[PDB]
């Protein structure tokens, strides 16, 4: 006793990707005309509660970014990561042990559309 059969199929094209990164603060590195990778950085501000007096037209604020030597190693110097608020590039961070770097990064808003007060 035996049997047999047949069939057909096709062929197309696709892509690939990866998803992994959970240690510190969730961030999305973005320093280019159009970029968005996985980064673990956190922005630290001196005092969310601050004002002027309807005097100055432009203010300045540069929070701190907490990342690991490795996490920051995969990137270059001047990479503005958008986390919590907006992509912010860090000047230079130098950890001491266990990937613990922190430096005041500069502001940076992506090309995305955001509502202003």
């Amino acid at each position: 006793m035996a049997d047999f059969d047949n069939l057909f199929d096709a062929a197309i094209a696709r892509a690939d990707e990866t998803i992994r990164g959970y240690m510190g603060t969730s961030a999305t590195i973005t320093s280019g005309e159009q970029s968005g990778a996985v980064i673990r950085g956190v922005f630290d501000d001196p005092e969310n509660i601050s004002y002027a007096g309807q005097g100055v037209r432009v203010e300045g604020s540069s929070p701190s970014l907490f990342v690991r030597t490795d996490e920051v190693r995969q990137l270059r110097r001047g990479d503005t990561l958008t986390i919590g608020e907006e992509n912010f590039w860090v000047d230079r961070v130098s950890p001491d042990d266990g990937g613990s770097c922190h430096l005041w990064l500069g502001r940076g808003v992506p090309p995305a559309v955001n509502r202003r007060r």
